[PDB]
């Protein structure tokens, strides 16, 4: 019997034992809903540190009674190998020798069986993240994902974890004529609202972030606070020392000034600049595919 199916049998054990039904533990749904506690009591999932605090309170319990002999502590090794996986660079500027293949390979073979449920949809956003039209694969997944967005939606501060949900989400629009826009919005305006620290790993989240809402607007010609946006890019790129991003952020503006000021020659110079940040940063394939970027737009 592993942890999950340890930990899952204690907690339905008591909450049997006490006759309370699932939707009476998990009232609004805001830190834990049927579905989660379903698969916690399957032993499918395991639980968080946040779900077995709110486990615990609901049934009177503290965690160590929860808990008993069994340890869900994580390693601090798994957390630094998660960050190097966020940090990721691009194949030009590669770092050492794993890849994030590798890296995600060796993230389950050591950490699997300690992973709750939120870390795993994390991981699975992480490794999808540079080609999300090569995933549409689960109805697990997507059964995951939608609680945790459920759950997202009601938060005014965003976590990491929370971050690459949103992303996620964000991906869900993805080529979507129909959509709902005031949802959309309140991510946004909460997205800009989050607070800027030392914390790079966030920041980049944070950025990531940052430019797929610019992409969305471009795609939907809504440029109600689109360089709120890019200021907010801008920043993190300061705060963090991300100049390797700097030129798309450029490329940005340049698509602002032209598809909504319309203004070729503003759009014209932002172009220009991103194509001198990037040749003086000696990354040429951005270079080159900045000034590909600038024909395709009729700036040549």
């Amino acid at each position: 019997m592993n942890l999950k199916d340890s930990i899952g049998l204690r907690i339905k054990t008591e909450r049997e034992r006490q006759q309370m039904s699932r939707e009476v533990l998990c009232l609004d749904g805001a830190e834990l809903t049927v579905r989660q506690l379903i698969r916690i009591e399957k032993g499918e999932s395991l639980p968080s540190l946040d779900r077995l605090s709110y486990i615990a309170k609901r049934l009177g319990k503290s965690m160590t009674e929860l808990l008993d002999q069994d340890n869900i502590t994580i390693p601090d090794e798994y957390y630094e190998m998660k960050n190097r996986l966020i940090k990721f660079p691009t194949y030009r500027n590669p770092d050492r020798i794993k890849s994030k293949l590798t890296l995600i390979e060796e993230v389950y073979e050591k950490f699997f069986d300690i992973l709750p449920e939120e870390e795993l949809l994390t991981l699975d956003i992480l490794e999808n993240i540079l080609s999300f039209t090569s995933w549409e694969e689960s109805p697990k997944v997507e059964e995951i994902y939608e609680d945790l967005f459920e759950q997202v939606k009601r938060k005014r501060k965003f976590s990491t974890n929370d971050l690459l949900v949103i992303d996620y989400y964000f991906f869900h629009l993805y080529g979507r004529k129909q959509y709902d826009k005031k949802l959309f919005e309140r991510i946004i305006k909460r997205v800009l609202n989050q607070e800027i620290w030392t914390d790079d790993v966030y920041n980049i989240v944070l950025f990531n972030d940052l430019m797929a809402i610019a992409a969305l607007k471009i795609f939907h010609n809504s440029f109600s606070d689109f360089l709120t946006v890019v200021d907010k890019a801008l920043a993190v790129i300061e705060k963090s020392q991300l100049y390797s991003y700097k030129p798309s952020v450029f490329v940005l503006k340049a698509k602002y000034e032209l598809l909504h000021k319309e203004n070729k020659k503003e759009a014209a110079e932002n172009y220009d600049k991103a194509i001198v940040f990037a040749s003086v940063l000696e990354d040429s394939v951005l270079e080159e595919s900045i000034k590909a970027g600038k024909l395709a737009d009729g700036l040549g």
